[PDB]
């Protein structure tokens, strides 16, 4: 009944370049179930927490201001192996390492403008989802076509 | 810098059939700016207020229950003439009267399953937005290609 | 529950120009149910029966030999009012009079090369369906998302 | 000139999820020639022959009843090396191991719901083509753009 | 053999918004034959001539500077009724009067940013094509699929 | 403001099969900037120079005749790492080795009919561009969304 969930974000360059629908469409088409979504400009402090494990890296300060400089689409998607499979659908961290067919492969060039975020582990997803959504903002429901996706 | 706003919601049949990205895509491709978005299963009572001008019609009670029976994507879109243009993009109330190229025209058959809602006038839009969004949930921002959409 | 049915054929120019998938895609997206499909080079005699009401016309003989000069995709699609709605989805008899968004409007130019056929009435459909399919070749099944297409 | 042929089936979850057009679209775009197609709910016995080499496996019985529980699109596609290339276009047996850009990679999640079938060898194809189609149901024709696909 | 031709331009907002391929794709898909194409930033003087019949209108001076302020895709397309049919595919002069499914209907809001140009008559097309292409820059050739488009 | 350039040409089979918009679309969606474009049927001798490093190989004479036998779209695309990334987007020299998601992977079958050309290195690109474009035919301009592609 209840399956694995991950945190997915359309970054500000994704919003600005008009790729929200294209990204959602790819996840709907794959078979994953939307559990949460909101549209916000988050605080620099929230992003500092979101990327807390990278607080060490040189790019960290600039990253968090950039990721809070504009609206992002915050999402929670549900389905078997969704944390890892979402990463595959995105490509690699660097669009230059990303295959055609992937989101970053089809749409971006630079690492600092790679339009999308996804949790790198189940445990990360739990933190990120909790950081971005209140429990009551998460919708539990049953997709009608579930039995043609999961046996 | 602030333009006309309208309320667009993807209905529970739209969500169920994996048409969220597809609908958002069409509004992005048209040139409109996403101003608000959230994902909820709303109360039957919320839907009663949304459709208050229809409380007399026979189909009303069922409509409000169906429109609250599963999650919906609630959106606010912004741009010159967006209220009327969104209606044009949806088609008619009856999918049977909707032309190919329109959202209802391309994707559905029955009036009771017409996948999308849109405000029918500026005054309706203001009411509907205030009902589904909190003021702080409407995002103020500048799209970079705006000068290629508006002269 | 068996609903209205109509006969749709991908014409030889449709097959030759690689539009079979695109055409089927449009009917699936619309919500209609594929009830029958086969792939044949039909006899000149079958086509002469199929186009019997136009046997008077000067274009008739060339028409009947052309529609039997190559493989066609024979289909039966099912859904409420599928007969009339399919016509709307196709456009007009002449591509020149078909709107963008419709199949003939989007994909072709001449009346003699208008890639698709559809029944013009419930009774034309019954006769044509009967002409191209044996009863057992019409498949009875339930699409799972039916309750999100029909109320 | 008749070239290599392979057997492709849209599985019941493919039919149910509205992916028939999308799948055919991919093979037409690739350059392959549709040589055969029919739409059936095949017998459990036919499927037991079709999956004969896996009759040992624990998943086999459920597999054979599931693949005969609903309509499938049976196809024969023709083109050089069509057998192996179709497999590449499908992805791997498990959707989880299939890359984005492939059919199972783009559209599904579980191995038991992997929407499409294709022959794994020239000889598997000959046997399967023979199993699902009567000889006369395989159509001989020349696609006009052949000289732009094959040198 | 030789069919009607018209002048089509992707305006600077079309180039800037990444819609070149989308527009060409629509004309290739319709069946028209590409006879000429070049990518240039034209002089204000050339545009003054291009729009010479509107030299009277208040918007004329600004129009010609805007249409020469950046690269445009200049094209010549060939096919029956292509002058008039190209106009239909574009929509109306005002995107607000344009239907969904049309280029302007799907993609624009304002009259001053309506991304595409097309000749309004056969006689205009002759002038515009001649203005934008040297005779040797026009390619006469035969599309292989012509006999499936024109009988 | 001036980035790496590469030469991309849509081959005569690409033109013939209506893949021009489709290819241009993929380069626009990726983030690259169109720097040059023209549409020609080039001389056999021009193609001999284009492929000069291959004059020894057996397939060379036929290749140069085929590559000059119909019109081609000649293009110059600009962006960080565009030379290598364009190759990635095309796939391998043999479509048989090209993955789904790539241009050759999605659209063709044989090595002699592989619809697109791309420079294999910066030095090859410089030579090829100088051969197919005059200096003044390369357009200098600023894309508005560049700051969403490059940080
Ligand atoms: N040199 C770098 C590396 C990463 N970034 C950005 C872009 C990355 O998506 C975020 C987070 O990097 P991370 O190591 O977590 O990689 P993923 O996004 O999870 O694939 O930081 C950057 O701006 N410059
Ligand atoms: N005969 C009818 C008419 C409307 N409905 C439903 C479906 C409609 O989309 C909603 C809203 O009715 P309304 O008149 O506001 O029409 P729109 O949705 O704005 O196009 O009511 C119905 O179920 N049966
Ligand atoms: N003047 C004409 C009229 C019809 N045809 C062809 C093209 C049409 O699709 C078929 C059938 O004509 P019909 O009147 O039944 O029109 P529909 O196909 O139902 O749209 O014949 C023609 O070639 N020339
Ligand atoms: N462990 C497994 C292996 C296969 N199946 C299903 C799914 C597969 O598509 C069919 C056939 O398996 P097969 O080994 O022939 O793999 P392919 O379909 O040819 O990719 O059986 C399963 O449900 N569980
Ligand atoms: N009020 C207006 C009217 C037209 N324009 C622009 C936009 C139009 O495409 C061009 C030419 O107008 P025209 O009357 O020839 O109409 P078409 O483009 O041929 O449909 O001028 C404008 O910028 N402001
Ligand atoms: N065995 C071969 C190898 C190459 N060709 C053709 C087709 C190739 O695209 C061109 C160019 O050869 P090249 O080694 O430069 O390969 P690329 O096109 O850059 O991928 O030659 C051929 O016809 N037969
Ligand atoms: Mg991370
Ligand atoms: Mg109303
Ligand atoms: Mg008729
Ligand atoms: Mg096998
Ligand atoms: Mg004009
Ligand atoms: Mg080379």
């Amino acid at each position: 009944m209840v399956r694995e969930r991950t945190f997915i974000a359309v970054k500000p360059d994704g919003v600005q370049r008009g790729l929200i629908g294209e990204i959602i469409k790819r996840f709907e088409a794959k078979g994953f179930k939307l559990a949460g979504m909101k549209y916000i400009q988050a605080s620099e402090d929230l992003l500092k927490q979101h990327y807390i494990d990278l607080a060490d890296k040189p790019f960290y300060p600039g990253l968090c201001k950039y990721m809070s400089s504009g609206p992002v689409v915050a999402m929670c998607w549900e389905g078997t192996g969704v944390v890892k499979t979402a990463r595959v659908m995105m490509g690699e961290t660097r669009p230059a390492d990303s295959k055609p067919g992937t989101i970053r492969g089809d749409f971006c060039i630079e690492v600092g403008r790679n339009i999308i975020h996804g949790s790198d582990s189940v445990e990360s997803a739990n933190k990120e989802i909790a950081l971005w959504f209140k429990p009551e903002e998460l919708v539990s429901w049953t997709q009608t076509n579930e039995s043609w996706i999961y046996e």
